[PDB]
């Protein structure tokens, strides 16, 4: 019907932008790196979200990587642009520009900041949802955003033809799971942390980060759930669960970078106000994934 | 030790029935023990915060015990609620609840005076040390004001009597890594993580809801662990009615009225615990019909 | 008529509950402390309050500790007594007890643990009021407690004739400014962080832990803001800083017995789930005190 | 180096004006910019968040600061907000703002991304090497998602050009010994805070109620600086009901709604910000009544 599985997919990256040594926009590293996390089990992407680094790019920089991502695996994997600020026209005219370059779908933050009340969510993510035809998700993040998109808020975007799901990391488990069963609402798990819970209370799939380094294995964790293997999912949950560790220390940015690098894959460091791992962070970081087995 | 043998898979963390006149009314104890049993509880949890522990004294919640014990015990686990923020009375209680048969411990972390994680592991060992029972700590910090700290509850799984953890702290992250590390045994202890725990490997629920819905929680564990988890969700959702009510009502007063409007009169809560009102009663009616548990 | 700053205080301390080498109440010790607080400047004390240890001590050493207080200082000092817990039939004994007893007021804490609605929180508040004559100070404390005395509860509250008075934890300096000047309600800083903006605020005083052992330069600080001197004020409010910074690390609890030996006062040691400090922290504490220039 | 003297001691954190269309409108921003310094303001924050800095450009920040500027710059202190989550983008906007004639920067902690504290403090150094500008830190962890930790304040005071902070973090006790540790200078950055914050040994308030009730925060200021603690806890309460408002409807909504309602029509803000329903109008009305700032 609207098939989300198939048209945003199950398992993405929230994906890195690489930059150059002069800490310009990489785009044949972000091809580089879009196949070989396609390859390696994710059948969608995200990019230009929040680990994305979307805060330092610039809108060019944001089109010029959703071109290379897409020319790269476009025809294998869903590619989703970030698409959404705390500026419903600049928000707009992103998406626009987005749909424009063939973007498979866009993921909208709630308007971080300056904390709008819901109905001003509201009329932004209609306003976003009503300015191309791409399905859209809502990214509730109110740890980052300072707002929450409240469940009643998310009920009546539900209802707009091109919102078509939610990317979670609000934690609301119990009120996700309704707002499911209620709109038919697709959930992402936003946060690796819950992962697992999230597909129990029927989550589409992940859109993550530690997916970065450990794709395969989210992939092996969607299989087992899908098939009914509960036990191996948890397994799984349990042998990635030092990345997620490494990323509270961290951050996503932080960890992306340092991990992908510590795996032969530069994808240069973060623009500031994010930084680069320090020595003692790399090592600590080498530790987790030596534990969770993306590093030898 | 089995841990869903030997405390349950599905728990109510009961109420204590009032009389009209407040006083204990361990009949109609007798009467909800057997209830929630035959609809499908394997164990109960008395005299816990649901319970009214702050209300009810030392030799109430013994009565209490008793009464339930002689009702159920033989065919369900009867764990007591145990621990106050006082070391020695938890002891003292822990103690007088071995001494009536209970099967096992429910322990509360230390409320309100916020020890510091060496105290806190200082008292649930002295609790721990105190009886043979086996022993359950509850983490709730969003009632006690402090956690029980990842270290600290992995410090506290060595001791032999210590073998689980009544979870309201929602850090399914944590405790799925503590249960890998320990073998410690978790119950969800907040309905709305119910289905969430159980992905992460919880034994079971120690309920709130289990009051009101009981059969549909034991039929939303059978599917899971029979692997049917699309059915199991199915029943998270129909029950999550419930879930929502007791976020307007709290337990204690959900847990009451809803027996109350399924013909099980448990009286009132004491103060400072309130009794809904009559609007309370309509909107609770309203999610239990939803529920498909009244009408 | 009811003189909120003669009846109850304006330097109280939050006093502990001495305890002997074998945990019994020490009602002799009690007793010189209760001097000697009164001595250093404070005109009245909180006794078995939480910072008294109220968990850990029965009915009977609560109206024993009082009399010993009562008796001490109780003709040159308030004495106020902490009644209240989260059973509203025991609160209302302990309330009566403490009447008889003589106790010239009553501090009840919010209902902790069970997280009673607004309603309960009320219908609690006034039974215990309605128990005795005493004045009555609510305690406002969501941090231990788990839920508010909402704004809306005091002020109902503050209908009650022998409800004159907030111990305030809850640091809403803009909700209790209103309420004083719309219910006449007295607040007194319960958490030394806040006594300064509290007194600008319009408290009448403090309800202090570490008045045990800083009360001569709390009544300094409240002399000196009631005559206007602020930069004194403010002066001496930052010379104690380093006791309310140990505080943080330690809990009053576990600060204020082991200041209090530094000082050459030994009150024993807390009881289960307290703990005494370690001799690390005795260490970082004398440190501390010596900053705050109340330990040599 | 002067605070007082160089930043202000009553600054209105200043809605930015936008014409019917959506456009900017620097007209109407003069004649705010005038209004709130003939009112008792003695410096304005421009394109701050009350100023919708995230639904303006970096144009439209220019030529508001450039008018206001012109309209007061010689009698008021007007600071440009200058901080985004962008390091980079942060400089060029400063660099901007100091060659346009800004007398000082406000500077918000990176909001949304929550860098950590080496990365703030990178960030704010970069920013304040950029210009040779006075520079104020911005620590709203509520809206940015991360605080400014006394450790990067403190780090962060010995840059020559960061030389204090608007607080809306209402950390006093720690903001105490900040200012007693290195002579930063601090600003109420939330008007609740406002008094509280003078009994610490605030400079004075960057203050969004200023643009309903500048003259009796002025009067407020005065009654404190004087030793009369009496009449400004008296004029503190006298405008809470616009303290009150403001949590109602947010800054943005409530400036130009109140703003509009004394005669003072300054447009609409930008989505996702949003104007005042009717009932908003009226209660906010009613306040401003109880504040004397209306008739
Ligand atoms: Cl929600
Ligand atoms: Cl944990
Ligand atoms: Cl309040
Ligand atoms: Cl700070
Ligand atoms: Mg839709
Ligand atoms: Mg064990
Ligand atoms: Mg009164
Ligand atoms: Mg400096």
């Amino acid at each position: 019907g609207f098939d989300v599985a198939a048209r945003l997919g199950t398992l993405l990256t929230a994906m890195v932008t690489p930059f150059s040594g002069d800490g310009s926009l990489d785009t044949a590293t972000a091809a580089r790196l879009a196949n070989h996390l396609v390859d390696q089990g994710c059948d969608g992407l995200v990019v230009s979200g929040t680990t994305g680094e979307s805060p330092t790019t610039t809108d060019g920089e944001k089109i010029e990587l959703l071109r290379a991502v897409l020319e790269a695996v476009g025809d294998r994997a869903r590619v989703i642009a970030g698409a959404g600020t705390y500026d419903t026209a600049h928000s707009i005219r992103l998406a626009k520009a987005c749909a424009a370059e063939g973007a498979h779908g866009l993921l909208v933050v709630t308007p971080y900041y300056s904390k709008p009340p819901q109905r001003g969510l509201q009329a932004h993510f209609t306003a976003v949802a009503d300015a191309t035809e791409l399905p859209m998700l809502l990214y509730d993040i109110p740890g980052r955003s300072a707002v929450p998109i409240e469940p009643d808020t998310i009920r009546a975007l539900a209802s707009h033809p091109n919102i078509v799901g939610v990317k979670d990391a609000k934690a609301d488990l119990h009120s996700g799971a309704q707002i499911m069963a209620d709109t038919g609402l697709a959930y992402y798990s936003g946060d690796d942390a819950l992962n697992l819970p999230w597909l129990a209370m029927g989550a589409t799939g992940f859109i993550s980060v530690i997916a970065h380094l450990a794709a395969g294995q989210l992939r092996e964790l969607l299989s087992a759930f899908g098939s009914g293997d509960i036990a191996t999912a948890r397994k799984i949950n349990i042998a990635v669960a030092p990345l997620c560790n490494a990323m509270s220390r961290l951050g996503g940015v932080t960890l992306s970078k340092a991990g992908l690098r510590l795996q032969g894959i530069d994808v240069g460091d973060p623009r500031l106000p994010q930084v680069a791992a320090t020595p003692e962070q790399i090592d600590a970081l080498a530790a987790d994934m030596r534990a969770a087995s993306v590093l030898r």
